[PDB]
């Protein structure tokens, strides 16, 4: 049994340096938030990028933090009018028996605006 | 162990009202067809939309039926010439030991044309 | 518990005959490399294609080798400048307890250039 973990983060520019940094930061925070101890717990990680980000592969950033042995895939997000620009989204598939309500999803920088429900009191 | 569940549905127009309704209908029918009792059985749900649908996020529709705690991701489908227009596709990842041939895939409206094998006698 | 299996292959032209052949070849090699004995071991398979490939659905090729009962989904890859053209990527989600370092990822034709780490001595 598997639990997905969602993440999202924004960048201010379509450059590799920006995209790679943001992706590394988000991945590490997703793992930390969930108490993951090894990349071996990850079945796979899927990324999406908005259409305004073409300069870099998020999987390259994941390999900068050593995710060579984690299977990675990336795709393009739907360009909805008025939706948040320059977003990197992550779906990590985690081999765990953690209950669904104990999985922690991580939305950073302006991406917090995507999920106001995940703000809490 | 995990089983994917596929769904697909068409809409007649690229509007949020159409996309959201179709997505809600399809998701509920996928769950019902498979005898799912809780959203907690879902590892994650991945959506795709054809390039002729940009007005809405399918994940927003999933949140209208309460999928806040289900990890969701969306992407764009390949624009193959002559392929069916205005299709919302769903891949639900289901934590189950159901055999592969007992999983029920759900193709609604004109999307039945995608999978004539799933028509039966 | 699930392990992803990555594959990738290139084609020389955007035609169905080329895309379908390459997809069939890659899928079978991914299964063989990992000692998979039944399609029932596959939770789902996700494909991506680069933006320069629109003539065919990789899932149609998977159905030419009988993957009707395997849930399939396809999406478009990020068009990064200078990245390899005409690539079909595969993420197979495999129900297995195989350790992460014993899963075999398969990169064929020019797609070997994507992952020089997977060349070995
Ligand atoms: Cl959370
Ligand atoms: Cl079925
Ligand atoms: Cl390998």
């Amino acid at each position: 049994m598997v639990r997905g973990i969602r993440g999202a983060i924004t960048v201010e520019e379509d450059t590799p340096e920006a995209i790679h940094q943001a992706t590394r930061e988000l991945l590490l925070k997703m793992l930390e938030a969930n108490g993951i101890q090894s990349y071996e717990e990850l079945a796979a990680v899927i990324f999406t990028v908005t259409e305004d980000l073409t300069s870099a592969f998020p999987a390259e950033a994941a390999r900068q933090i050593g995710m060579h042995r984690v299977p990675l895939l990336s795709a393009r997000e739907v360009p909805v009018p008025g939706s948040l620009p320059r977003v990197i989204r992550v779906l990590a598939l985690w081999n765990t028996d953690t209950p669904q309500d104990r999985v922690r999803h991580v939305y950073l920088r302006e991406a917090v605006r995507l999920r106001p429900d995940l703000e809490s009191a």
